[PDB]
């Protein structure tokens, strides 16, 4: 009745392995109550009010990312870099994808691997120092968790959407929300949500 993508991602990287543990399956769980509070709440000039600025947020990080393995894949060139690193425990992760936003978010997690990747021969390399390497990674690390933090909490702001329209009741039986395990999440969330 309705489609599911299931899929295996390996993921290389340490920072993007971290990513992906901590925030996907509540980012998954994110959208999915996202889109059903939305019709739950039925107008749509505000339905595509939140996916818009949804769909800006995963599209500024993605900018971002391309941005950065741009100047970064021509470092290499520019020092005659063909090949990137071997991983001493690349895992392999299987996830569903229900909606497109949640390919976009996993598709960010890929894009950060190989970002990571290209900091890692380069730092290999003597190209990068330690400080640069550990700075792409730790807020690179910290830019999509608060990605996924801002997404909760445009999903906590659709519901006290929701409860003020009285359709409290409808979204408790229809998607409860899930609670936020990693702190940074939840605090990016409570910003998101004032
Ligand atoms: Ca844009």
């Amino acid at each position: 009745s309705r489609p599911v993508f299931k899929q295996v991602l390996k993921v290389n990287s340490l920072q993007a392995q971290r990513v992906m543990e901590r925030s996907f399956e509540r980012v998954s769980n994110s959208l999915f109550s996202i889109d059903v509070i939305l019709r739950i709440i039925g107008e749509q000039d505000e339905i595509d009010q939140v996916e818009t600025v949804i769909l800006e947020h995963i599209s500024k990080v993605s900018e971002d990312l391309d941005k950065a393995t741009a100047q970064l894949n021509k470092l290499m060139e520019d020092n005659g870099i063909d090949m990137m690193p071997g991983y001493t425990n690349p895992n392999e992760y299987t996830i569903e994808i229900n909606s497109p936003q949640v390919a976009q978010f996993a598709h960010l997690i890929r894009k950060l691997d190989t970002l990571m990747g290209i900091v890692d021969t380069l730092w290999l390399n003597t190209v990068l120092t330690s400080k640069q390497r550990t700075d792409a990674t730790y807020q690179w690390q910290q830019r999509l968790i608060k990605l996924a933090g801002r997404i909760i909490g445009i999903e906590k702001r659709a519901r006290i959407s929701a409860h003020s329209k009285g359709k409290e009741g409808e979204v408790a039986e229809a998607a409860p929300e899930s609670a936020t395990g990693d702190k940074e999440i939840a605090d990016e969330a409570e910003k998101t949500k004032a």
